Protein backbone atom coordinates (compact mmCIF):
# COMPACT_ATOMS: atom_id res chain seq x y z
CA UNK A 1 0.00 0.00 0.00
CA UNK A 2 2.11 2.56 -1.17
CA UNK A 3 1.93 4.89 -4.17
CA UNK A 4 5.21 5.22 -6.64
CA UNK A 5 7.76 7.51 -5.20
CA UNK A 6 8.13 10.71 -6.78
CA UNK A 7 10.40 13.87 -7.03
CA UNK A 8 9.03 16.33 -4.83
CA UNK A 9 9.49 20.13 -6.58
CA UNK A 10 11.58 20.93 -3.06
CA UNK A 11 11.90 19.82 0.40
CA UNK A 12 12.83 22.07 2.82
CA UNK A 13 9.01 22.47 4.31
CA UNK A 14 8.98 19.03 5.04
CA UNK A 15 12.68 18.99 6.26
CA UNK A 16 11.88 22.05 8.70
CA UNK A 17 8.59 20.58 9.79
CA UNK A 18 10.02 17.13 10.75
CA UNK A 19 12.75 19.58 12.63
CA UNK A 20 10.25 21.67 14.31
CA UNK A 21 6.28 20.69 14.07
CA UNK A 22 7.04 17.27 14.65
CA UNK A 23 6.25 15.20 18.51
CA UNK A 24 8.10 12.10 19.22
CA UNK A 25 5.27 10.37 17.93
CA UNK A 26 5.05 11.45 14.14
CA UNK A 27 2.25 13.78 15.15
CA UNK A 28 2.19 17.58 13.65
CA UNK A 29 1.98 20.02 16.51
CA UNK A 30 0.48 23.53 16.86
CA UNK A 31 3.71 25.25 18.20
CA UNK A 32 6.90 23.78 19.14
CA UNK A 33 7.70 23.55 23.40
CA UNK A 34 4.20 24.39 23.71
CA UNK A 35 2.78 24.26 27.15
CA UNK A 36 -0.32 22.59 26.27
CA UNK A 37 0.36 20.89 22.93
CA UNK A 38 -2.17 20.20 20.09
CA UNK A 39 -2.09 17.19 17.82
CA UNK A 40 -4.72 18.92 15.29
CA UNK A 41 -6.93 17.23 12.37
CA UNK A 42 -6.73 20.85 10.88
CA UNK A 43 -2.44 20.37 10.66
CA UNK A 44 -2.12 16.81 9.31
CA UNK A 45 -4.90 18.15 6.71
CA UNK A 46 -2.98 21.07 5.49
CA UNK A 47 0.28 19.51 5.53
CA UNK A 48 -1.06 16.78 3.05
CA UNK A 49 -2.59 19.24 1.12
CA UNK A 50 0.91 20.88 1.02
CA UNK A 51 2.84 17.88 0.02
CA UNK A 52 0.25 16.90 -3.11
CA UNK A 53 1.31 20.53 -4.36
CA UNK A 54 4.85 20.11 -4.18
CA UNK A 55 4.69 16.05 -5.46
CA UNK A 56 5.79 14.38 -2.73
CA UNK A 57 4.42 11.23 -2.40
CA UNK A 58 6.35 9.29 0.27
CA UNK A 59 5.78 12.11 2.75
CA UNK A 60 2.06 12.22 1.65
CA UNK A 61 1.78 8.42 2.40
CA UNK A 62 3.41 8.62 5.36
CA UNK A 63 0.76 11.31 7.01
CA UNK A 64 -1.68 9.27 5.74
CA UNK A 65 -0.80 6.37 7.75
CA UNK A 66 -0.48 8.41 11.08
CA UNK A 67 -4.01 9.72 10.05
CA UNK A 68 -5.13 6.39 9.72
CA UNK A 69 -2.92 5.21 13.03
CA UNK A 70 -4.08 8.47 15.13
CA UNK A 71 -7.19 10.11 13.81
CA UNK A 72 -9.51 7.84 11.85
CA UNK A 73 -11.83 5.73 14.22
CA UNK A 74 -13.26 2.35 13.48
CA UNK A 75 -16.80 3.87 12.18
CA UNK A 76 -14.66 6.44 9.80
CA UNK A 77 -14.99 9.67 11.47
CA UNK A 78 -11.59 11.75 12.13
CA UNK A 79 -10.92 13.18 15.10
CA UNK A 80 -10.49 16.69 15.53
CA UNK A 81 -6.99 16.16 17.29
CA UNK A 82 -5.53 13.04 18.30
CA UNK A 83 -6.31 11.87 21.78
CA UNK A 84 -8.21 9.35 23.77
CA UNK A 85 -10.55 11.92 25.25
CA UNK A 86 -11.39 13.28 21.79
CA UNK A 87 -15.01 12.24 20.82
CA UNK A 88 -15.81 14.68 17.84
CA UNK A 89 -14.67 15.57 14.26
CA UNK A 90 -14.74 18.96 12.83
CA UNK A 91 -16.25 18.81 9.28
CA UNK A 92 -13.93 21.94 7.83
CA UNK A 93 -10.78 19.35 8.81
CA UNK A 94 -13.09 16.36 7.49
CA UNK A 95 -13.15 18.24 4.18
CA UNK A 96 -9.45 19.36 4.08
CA UNK A 97 -8.94 15.70 4.33
CA UNK A 98 -10.84 14.54 1.83
CA UNK A 99 -10.01 16.58 -0.56
CA UNK A 100 -6.08 16.93 -0.46
CA UNK A 101 -6.87 12.43 -0.82
CA UNK A 102 -8.50 13.22 -4.27
CA UNK A 103 -5.88 15.31 -5.25
CA UNK A 104 -3.01 12.91 -3.95
CA UNK A 105 -5.36 9.65 -6.21
CA UNK A 106 -5.07 11.47 -9.31
CA UNK A 107 -1.27 13.47 -8.33
CA UNK A 108 0.29 10.26 -7.30
CA UNK A 109 -1.81 8.27 -9.87
CA UNK A 110 -2.80 5.90 -6.46
CA UNK A 111 -6.84 5.02 -6.94
CA UNK A 112 -7.19 3.95 -3.04
CA UNK A 113 -6.66 7.76 -1.39
CA UNK A 114 -9.92 8.50 -3.66
CA UNK A 115 -11.73 5.25 -2.20
CA UNK A 116 -10.83 6.31 1.28
CA UNK A 117 -11.81 9.58 0.82
CA UNK A 118 -15.32 8.23 -0.72
CA UNK A 119 -15.57 6.32 2.86
CA UNK A 120 -14.92 9.60 4.44
CA UNK A 121 -16.49 11.78 3.53
CA UNK A 122 -19.83 10.14 2.66
CA UNK A 123 -19.94 9.20 6.26
CA UNK A 124 -19.25 13.21 6.92
CA UNK A 125 -22.04 14.28 4.77
CA UNK A 126 -24.70 11.14 6.69
CA UNK A 127 -23.35 12.26 10.23
CA UNK A 128 -22.46 15.52 10.79
CA UNK A 129 -25.48 17.14 9.22
CA UNK A 130 -29.51 17.90 10.37
CA UNK A 131 -31.76 17.10 7.51
CA UNK A 132 -29.12 17.14 5.27
CA UNK A 133 -27.71 20.48 5.81
CA UNK A 134 -24.00 20.69 7.78
CA UNK A 135 -23.33 21.33 11.08
CA UNK A 136 -19.97 21.84 12.58
CA UNK A 137 -19.76 18.08 13.89
CA UNK A 138 -20.89 14.92 15.35
CA UNK A 139 -20.21 13.04 18.59
CA UNK A 140 -19.45 9.59 17.82
CA UNK A 141 -19.23 8.56 20.96
CA UNK A 142 -22.61 9.91 22.70
CA UNK A 143 -24.36 10.31 19.36
CA UNK A 144 -24.57 13.70 18.99
CA UNK A 145 -25.01 16.40 15.87
CA UNK A 146 -23.76 19.93 16.88
CA UNK A 147 -26.78 22.56 16.85
CA UNK A 148 -24.65 25.06 14.68
CA UNK A 149 -23.09 25.64 11.54
CA UNK A 150 -19.87 28.10 11.28
CA UNK A 151 -19.84 28.76 8.21
CA UNK A 152 -15.97 29.58 8.17
CA UNK A 153 -16.53 25.29 8.11
CA UNK A 154 -18.06 25.36 4.85
CA UNK A 155 -15.37 23.95 1.90
CA UNK A 156 -17.98 24.35 -1.62
CA UNK A 157 -15.46 22.21 -3.49
CA UNK A 158 -15.21 19.26 -1.08
CA UNK A 159 -19.47 19.35 -0.64
CA UNK A 160 -20.07 19.47 -4.50
CA UNK A 161 -17.78 16.36 -4.18
CA UNK A 162 -20.00 13.73 -2.21
CA UNK A 163 -23.60 15.77 -3.52
CA UNK A 164 -25.07 17.13 -0.87
CA UNK A 165 -28.46 18.56 -1.70
CA UNK A 166 -29.19 22.00 -2.55
CA UNK A 167 -30.46 22.50 0.90
CA UNK A 168 -27.04 22.48 2.67
CA UNK A 169 -25.76 25.75 0.43
CA UNK A 170 -29.00 27.34 1.78
CA UNK A 171 -26.60 29.37 5.00
CA UNK A 172 -23.89 30.89 2.77
CA UNK A 173 -26.71 31.99 -0.26
CA UNK A 174 -28.11 33.86 1.93
CA UNK A 175 -25.92 35.26 4.48
CA UNK A 176 -25.35 38.78 4.67
CA UNK A 177 -21.91 40.93 5.68
CA UNK A 178 -23.00 44.61 7.51
CA UNK A 179 -19.79 44.73 6.76
CA UNK A 180 -18.94 40.92 8.27
CA UNK A 181 -20.50 37.82 7.90
CA UNK A 182 -22.92 36.87 10.74
CA UNK A 183 -20.70 34.03 11.38
CA UNK A 184 -23.25 31.29 12.65
CA UNK A 185 -26.22 29.42 11.51
CA UNK A 186 -28.57 28.19 13.94
CA UNK A 187 -32.24 27.35 14.22
CA UNK A 188 -32.57 28.53 10.40
CA UNK A 189 -31.37 31.77 11.50
CA UNK A 190 -28.13 33.69 11.82
CA UNK A 191 -26.01 35.60 14.38
CA UNK A 192 -22.60 36.66 15.02
CA UNK A 193 -19.92 34.59 16.89
CA UNK A 194 -18.90 36.84 19.39
CA UNK A 195 -21.09 39.90 20.66
CA UNK A 196 -18.02 42.75 20.30
CA UNK A 197 -14.99 40.70 17.56
CA UNK A 198 -14.97 39.29 14.14
CA UNK A 199 -11.93 36.71 13.60
CA UNK A 200 -10.47 37.83 10.15
CA UNK A 201 -9.65 34.37 9.71
CA UNK A 202 -13.14 32.90 10.06
CA UNK A 203 -13.90 36.14 8.19
CA UNK A 204 -12.04 35.28 5.07
CA UNK A 205 -12.76 31.68 4.83
CA UNK A 206 -17.03 32.48 4.84
CA UNK A 207 -15.75 35.09 1.84
CA UNK A 208 -14.12 32.88 -0.08
CA UNK A 209 -17.29 30.08 0.45
CA UNK A 210 -19.74 32.58 -0.59
CA UNK A 211 -17.69 33.05 -4.03
CA UNK A 212 -17.49 29.25 -4.21
CA UNK A 213 -21.27 28.91 -4.16
CA UNK A 214 -22.94 32.31 -5.26
CA UNK A 215 -20.29 33.22 -8.29
CA UNK A 216 -20.05 36.63 -6.88
CA UNK A 217 -18.04 38.37 -3.99
CA UNK A 218 -20.07 39.84 -0.91
CA UNK A 219 -19.96 43.76 -1.84
CA UNK A 220 -20.35 44.81 1.75
CA UNK A 221 -17.29 42.53 2.97
CA UNK A 222 -15.67 43.11 -0.22
CA UNK A 223 -15.23 47.28 0.08
CA UNK A 224 -14.02 46.67 4.14
CA UNK A 225 -11.26 44.77 2.48
CA UNK A 226 -10.84 47.03 -0.34
CA UNK A 227 -11.27 50.48 1.96
CA UNK A 228 -8.97 48.82 4.62
CA UNK A 229 -6.07 47.74 2.20
CA UNK A 230 -6.17 51.65 0.51
CA UNK A 231 -6.22 53.61 3.86
CA UNK A 232 -3.92 51.70 5.70
CA UNK A 233 -2.08 49.72 3.60
CA UNK A 234 -3.11 46.38 6.04
CA UNK A 235 -5.82 44.01 6.78
CA UNK A 236 -6.05 43.93 10.25
CA UNK A 237 -6.52 40.17 12.47
CA UNK A 238 -9.34 41.63 14.63
CA UNK A 239 -11.89 44.12 14.55
CA UNK A 240 -14.49 45.64 16.36
CA UNK A 241 -17.75 45.57 14.79
CA UNK A 242 -19.24 48.41 16.40
CA UNK A 243 -16.76 50.39 15.19
CA UNK A 244 -15.29 48.80 12.88
CA UNK A 245 -11.43 49.30 14.03
CA UNK A 246 -9.19 47.29 14.95
CA UNK A 247 -9.14 44.66 18.43
CA UNK A 248 -5.28 46.00 17.67
CA UNK A 249 -2.63 46.27 15.47
CA UNK A 250 -1.92 42.91 15.29
CA UNK A 251 -1.56 41.11 11.68
CA UNK A 252 -2.48 37.85 10.65
CA UNK A 253 -0.41 35.82 8.86
CA UNK A 254 -3.23 33.23 7.61
CA UNK A 255 -5.57 36.55 6.74
CA UNK A 256 -2.84 37.41 4.25
CA UNK A 257 -2.37 34.32 2.71
CA UNK A 258 -6.33 33.65 2.53
CA UNK A 259 -6.29 37.57 1.06
CA UNK A 260 -4.17 36.67 -1.53
CA UNK A 261 -6.69 33.68 -2.46
CA UNK A 262 -9.41 35.69 -2.46
CA UNK A 263 -7.81 38.48 -4.19
CA UNK A 264 -6.65 35.92 -7.04
CA UNK A 265 -10.22 33.76 -7.14
CA UNK A 266 -12.61 37.23 -7.83
CA UNK A 267 -10.12 38.67 -10.49
CA UNK A 268 -8.29 41.64 -7.76
CA UNK A 269 -4.78 41.35 -9.12
CA UNK A 270 -3.18 44.34 -8.14
CA UNK A 271 -4.68 43.72 -4.96
CA UNK A 272 -3.64 40.03 -4.88
CA UNK A 273 -0.21 41.74 -5.62
CA UNK A 274 -0.53 43.84 -2.95
CA UNK A 275 -1.42 41.43 0.01
CA UNK A 276 1.26 38.78 -1.61
CA UNK A 277 3.76 41.54 -0.29
CA UNK A 278 2.52 41.58 3.14
CA UNK A 279 2.27 37.36 3.44
CA UNK A 280 5.43 37.72 2.29
CA UNK A 281 6.41 40.32 5.04
CA UNK A 282 4.99 38.21 7.82
CA UNK A 283 7.28 36.49 9.76
CA UNK A 284 6.80 32.68 10.44
CA UNK A 285 10.06 31.64 11.25
CA UNK A 286 9.83 31.30 15.16
CA UNK A 287 8.49 27.76 15.79
CA UNK A 288 7.47 28.14 19.24
CA UNK A 289 5.48 31.36 18.43
CA UNK A 290 4.27 30.93 14.81
CA UNK A 291 0.84 28.76 15.33
CA UNK A 292 1.58 25.94 12.23
CA UNK A 293 -1.55 27.31 10.90
CA UNK A 294 0.12 30.49 9.94
CA UNK A 295 3.64 28.84 8.71
CA UNK A 296 1.58 26.02 6.63
CA UNK A 297 -0.87 28.14 4.77
CA UNK A 298 2.23 30.54 4.37
CA UNK A 299 3.82 28.10 2.54
CA UNK A 300 0.44 26.59 0.27
CA UNK A 301 -0.53 29.94 -1.05
CA UNK A 302 3.15 30.85 -1.95
CA UNK A 303 3.55 27.73 -3.50
CA UNK A 304 0.08 27.67 -5.65
CA UNK A 305 -0.26 28.99 -8.97
CA UNK A 306 6.65 30.00 -16.06
CA UNK A 307 6.22 33.62 -16.91
CA UNK A 308 8.60 35.96 -15.65
CA UNK A 309 10.25 37.39 -19.04
CA UNK A 310 7.20 36.51 -21.12
CA UNK A 311 4.18 34.56 -21.17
Amino acid sequence: SAPKETTPTSTSVQTYVKENYTAKNGLIVDYKNAQEPHYLAESIGLYMEYLVEVNDSKTFQEQVSHLEKNFITEDNFIKWEATDATTTNAIVDDFRITEALYQASEKFSFPSYKKMADKILANTKKYSAEQGVPVDFYDFVHKKKADTLHLSYLNIQAMQQINYRDKAYLPIQTVNADPFFTEVFQNEQFQYADPSEVNMIDQMLIAMAYFDENGDVEPNFDNFLQTELASKGKVYARYQRETKKPSSENESTAVYAFLTQYFNKTNQAKNGKITKELLEKMDTSNPETTHFFDYINKEITLKKKHHHHHH
